[PDB]
């Protein structure tokens, strides 16, 4: 299947073009740690054969954490942990990815320190974000950095930086939620500042032969909000600074959006042809026959599945033609 | 699910999106009559809901048979014979196409006349075809418009022109096949010429409130043949003359090609958005899921499964959501 | 697979394990007549690899219809319209069977003479029925005699007597519907007289190389009703006399009963080895894994798919394992 | 389903009628000791809702394993890691249970002791047994129960003797392997003698409150050998000491049985039936379906699957009809 060739992305060699899709766990401690929980959780679909785990939102500061039960890479302390995660999944041979999140104003904890580009709620039930300074989005992009660092230091083969679903740098991207008149604002060259500031300050503290991807929302569905012609032209001030694009849409604002398998795959191409970069293509796809359908047409270089990685763990495995592609202790279970 | 959507084409409403493909039987006698064989093939999926079943090739000269168990429509006798398909698929819920077929150079019956554009074998396991006159040109053109007239009498409700799969129209469509240096060669409006010419003539025998497909082949895959670019303009010369484009590739000469799902659905697509008309994508696509995936993501509009309703004919019933979509004797067996 | 073994019958070889379940389509006309819609039905699954397809109960009466849009065989000039459904079935590699009915007390027709073995009726929405007399029982017994006759002149390779799910004969086997105090009655021979005499006026006019099938219900879930016990004893009276025993459940009266898959499977295996007879298995079964066991096991010599060959005609088809044993003309979609 | 409802033996309540069948993973150290791949194996089907774990075949002294790649519990290091099994797969809703095991003449190390009820190999390929004294009987007796004090320490819930499969219980159960003169020979008793020490010793050394299971071969497949009528016979003399007997068949010597789904389930209904007793029934099961039906015909009061939770961890997952029955973490896949 071309589900099974290879990607290699500088000096990382991904062995096939399924990634499992970032999804949040609600499962570690108020102090960000991991648990055996988290170990088990990964491990499993490593086992079950996924070329590339991308862990799930993990915050680069305590109130850029969506809940209080979210993964942290905050602190150096984490990482002996977090490394726990990554040791096991690259022993069971997976490219191990970790998601650099903040989640801004849609940071759901009432007593955390809420903050965003422009004082406006993500919705009634959170807290009114504090309107950052330009002092304290250069400690945020620090903060960046400084998670890259640790994570370099855990053993994540690959970065992908956050930029999605209503979160702390998508409100910077959208007009709809970013009122700035300052540097960071008005201007889509000034919309895309917090984001470029994050990836120079991202590649400072990660290795030059690993990649760094970026997932976005190409879409915002909503008048005056992000659209694919603007998310095209984002990424073109950025792609020669990252590797490739994971593209997703919404979550900025509620809106009531059309839902059917591949509903995100024309924005992962339309990307890909338009700015000549890597995408990956994720949204309710889950049968070999589409995945395949997906890369063979060329309309993503990976396929990454969420819900269906959470039902069927072992997916990858029952894509293999021969005993010998399982793990070996399982080969007798080959039908 | 978007493929219960009915699509109206002229004065036919098709009840949902999902076409049977044209698949050669191989069951007629020589004489070119249906018999039980075909009645209940044909019959058992439109009792399984699909929208629009297309009839297999149905050749308009004995000559532009494939093979001497072919249906044919070149003589009136066929007409009567041909109805109780029709009237049996529209009893239970179906709309009729007929593939109108001349088999050209590839034909394979050693006692017919092989007739062609050009004196060159389709591959060195055929018959070198007899280079046509213009006379006898225009009298085939008579003979899909025989057809047609024909098609109408036994109650068809589309009418597709078979332009593809290596077979008489296509031949004289593509530079690699048709090398004549008079009316029908060496100019794309030449090469077009027989096409056009055809359905014209199927248009006098045809009714005006009855949709015409057209069946092409959008690549062939070899350098000098026809390529997507090609194509569009050879649709732009028809498009207000046709309803639907039905789009496959390949068939003229032996070529190895990538297969996979849906490997057909880019020209498709490519075609519907290029000339403004609309396709019937087709091409492995076996899953609701990756025809869901194409009508929602607006690459055709009718999605065509041949091989999956060879093994699976009542597909579309199992798409259903509700009891009383099944037919009355079958409710019973809803989920 | 032990699925794709030959099941050899007198005369007639089953190409492999799956009979289609006899399965009402109610789409005759008044008349009793197939149509085209019973020939593509039955066809299909033909195609489709079954090994025996069991038409549908075909009334040896009229007033042994259902309704009045079930198949006939009461008369002369409904073979050559049943003809067509064999033929087909045949052509297409499939053993044909009828099953040869009489509703009795159920009988859901309101200007028919709807009969019984006792005056007691179905349920509050059936009709009262009409106490057979003895001369009248002998009436029936011929008419199933003259349906197989006509059943082998339509060609048909197995003739089916519908024992079961609360219609005539099964009316007689139980003791909750047969309360007569004569010689079809208050014995357990007397109870199965009407049901023995059927049987020996079908053998006098089917051909003895070809197989007989007796369709019953080996339970009524009701205290004083048939049970398993009983009914070992109903069929030891008659397996000289038949080749298979098509083994279901219920239908006499309302009753709850715990549905799952093969829950009648423990009655067709008690009957095979209790009485030493060939069986079939039936009832919610619907996956390849369950019909190997029930074969493999020596559960029954046949498993009988219904609801799942309505919704899944190709079933067979997609347990072979080469494109050799398809249709040629799908091959390709092996 | 019924496969859902809940069964209590003693104090321990196994939530739904699916263990996981005891399957050797050969992937322990020479030492015996269980390594972080253990711990995410079983881990991953507790989480996948299985009621009741076996482990794999865990052996009560060295020269009692099959591979040198084996559990073993004859030590207090080995206690201390298997209890991270146990507290894991505790904390994801499972009934732990301990497969104790000794492979008597089948243990395949090259330099082990290899022992057994008389000196005749169990096939070609395996070593000359040495036939046992009774002093060395009651030691391995002693080992038997020393493992299930051992078992308790871990915090197993269930402990099961490994009486199947051709190892050492079985090899003084049958007729065909056991040719002794002495008190543990000859006579169906003294054939016996061995499994009910073993379960006394067991008794001695096990919580009155907790179960114990018992597997066994209830056919050797050949003339003298056992059959099910031996079987009930011994299952007759231990019934009011366990609590269900895991039912399988073979091991002893190589013979071609015919393999098919439900193979040993008759043996299982036979058990259950013929001696009052509860039984599990295992082999060649996969669908929900035939689970459904053999615990419905009550011809077991467990379904044991192996291989296909091996391909197919999730499996109860899937028969759940609301998602409030799935992992918190993965409610959002229920579909
Ligand atoms: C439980 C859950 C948690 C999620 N958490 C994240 C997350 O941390 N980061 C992210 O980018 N997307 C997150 N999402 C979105 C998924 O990664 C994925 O983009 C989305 O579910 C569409 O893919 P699917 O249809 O394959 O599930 C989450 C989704 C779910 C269901
Ligand atoms: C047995 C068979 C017969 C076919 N005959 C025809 C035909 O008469 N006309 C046609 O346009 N295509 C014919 N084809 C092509 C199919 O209509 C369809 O375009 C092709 O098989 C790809 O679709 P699928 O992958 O869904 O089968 C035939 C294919 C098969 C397998
Ligand atoms: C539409 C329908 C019609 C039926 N008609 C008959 C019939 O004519 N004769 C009969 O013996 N059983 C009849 N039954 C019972 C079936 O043959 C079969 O015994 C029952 O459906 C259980 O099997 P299944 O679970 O495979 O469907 C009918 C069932 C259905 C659903
Ligand atoms: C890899 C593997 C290891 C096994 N190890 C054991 C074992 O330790 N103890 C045991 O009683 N059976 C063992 N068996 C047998 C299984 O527990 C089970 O009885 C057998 O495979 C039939 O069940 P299945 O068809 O569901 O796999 C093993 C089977 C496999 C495939």
């Amino acid at each position: 299947s071309i589900l099974h060739m290879p990607l290699k992305i500088k000096d990382i060699t991904i062995k096939n073009r399924i990634m499992m899709s970032p999804m949040c766990m609600y499962s570690a401690s108020t102090d960000g740690m991991p648990n055996d929980w988290h170990i088990v959780h990964y491990a499993t679909r490593a086992i079950g054969g996924v070329g590339l785990i991308m862990q799930e939102a993990t915050a680069v500061e305590s109130r850029g954490r969506i809940t209080d039960h979210d993964l942290g890479i905050w602190n150096d302390e984490q990482v002996k942990e977090l490394k726990k995660i990554v040791d096991i999944c690259k022993a069971n041979g997976a490219v191990m990815g970790i998601q650099l999140a903040h989640a801004g104003r849609k940071c759901n904890i009432s007593y955390e320190d809420v903050v965003g580009p422009s004082p406006i709620k993500a919705g009634d039930r959170y807290k009114l974000p504090r309107e950052l300074s330009v002092e304290e989005i250069k400690s945020i992009v620090k903060a960046f950095g400084e998670a890259a660092k640790r994570a370099n230091l855990a053993g994540y083969d690959v970065v992908e930086i956050h930029a999605a679903h209503g979160y702390l740098i998508h409100e910077f991207l959208s007009p709809l939620s970013n009122k700035r008149k300052d540097e960071y604002g008005n201007s889509i060259e000034n919309r895309a500042r917090f984001l470029i500031e994050v990836i120079d300050e991202v590649r400072k503290n990660w290795p030059e032969n690993k990649p760094i991807f970026v997932r976005v929302s190409a879409d915002d569905y909503m008048e005056g909000g992000i659209n694919i012609d603007m998310m095209v032209e984002y990424i073109n001030m950025i792609k020669d600074k990252v590797d490739l694009i994971d593209v997703s849409s919404g979550g900025l604002l509620n809106v009531d959006i059309n839902l059917y398998p591949g509903y995100q795959v024309k924005y992962a191409e339309t990307i890909k042809k338009r700015c000549n970069i890597k995408t990956s293509a994720v949204g309710l796809i889950t049968t070999q026959e589409l995945a395949e359908e997906i890369l063979s047409n060329e309309r993503a270089d990976l396929v990454a599945l969420g819900r269906e990685l959470l039902r069927n763990p072992y997916w990858v495995l029952h894509t293999y033609t021969s005993k010998e592609d399982w793990p070996k202790q399982y080969e007798r279970a080959f039908k």
